[PDB]
């Protein structure tokens, strides 16, 4: 009995290990528990994450498209533009050429329509001097013809 | 002893149950480690996703930067276009607008040369008709002339 007696020290003993183990397994398993705890946390918080910024990728996309878009718009209205510049520039070019030309026509015919006024003043001025001329003669005409009248009854 | 025996027995069944606990929670310590590593991973995972999404949208921004200044680029280009547009469109409309004044002056021109030709072809016509009458009278003068003459000597 002396070795069971002993025996109980020893069960006594190994049990009290057991026990030991049975608390360190406690604590490695809080450990586990707790690592998994703050890393489910942490995917939770960066799946927020990537949908917000999702989020916000897929508007940018869109506002390019409208970006992208506006850019073609611009593009042909500065052609528009270019166009209607040129076309104003070269009416503006060939008319003022036009006034040049027209001008010196001005003059010319005015040289010509002077000219002629000239003409008609001097034939006018003939004119008057040739009826100046009936009429002394028909004056001169008169008296001669009363002077014959005159004559024969002397 | 008895009582030893029971001692024993009180030991074992003790002993068993705990041999039991240490055996389950190994099994429950494998499975929450097993649990972590996973978390961790998918964490790991989502960071590197969050990452790139990231680099993403900072690159659409700076795109989004660009048309920004761009835009107002093609902004500016339009109003400078436009202000050359109005300039040369009332030069445009000033030199033609000269040139249709232009036009009608000739116009009024020619006009008065014809009236004016047509006035010297009337004058011409009156002259031929006087230097006629002129001829007449200055034969009846010269004739009447000589009759004074001659009844003045009898």
């Amino acid at each position: 009995m002396k070795q069971l007696e002993d025996k109980v020290e020893e069960l006594l003993s190994k049990n009290y290990h057991l026990e030991n183990e049975v608390a360190r397994l406690k604590k490695l398993l809080e450990r586990a528990e707790e690592r998994a705890e703050l890393s489910e946390g942490k995917s939770a918080e960066l799946e927020e994450e990537l949908k917000t910024v999702t989020n916000n990728l897929k508007s940018l996309e869109a506002q390019a498209e409208k970006y992208s878009q506006k850019e073609d718009k611009y593009e042909e209205e500065i052609k528009v533009l270019s166009d209607k510049l040129k076309e104003a520039e070269t009416r503006a070019e060939f008319a003022e050429r036009s006034v040049t030309k027209l001008e010196k026509s001005i003059d010319d015919l005015e040289d010509e329509l002077y000219a002629q006024k000239l003409k008609y003043k001097a034939i006018s001025e003939e004119m008057k001097q040739l009826e100046d001329k009936v009429e002394e003669l028909l004056s001169k005409n008169y008296h001669l013809e009363n002077e014959v009248a005159r004559l024969k009854k002397l």
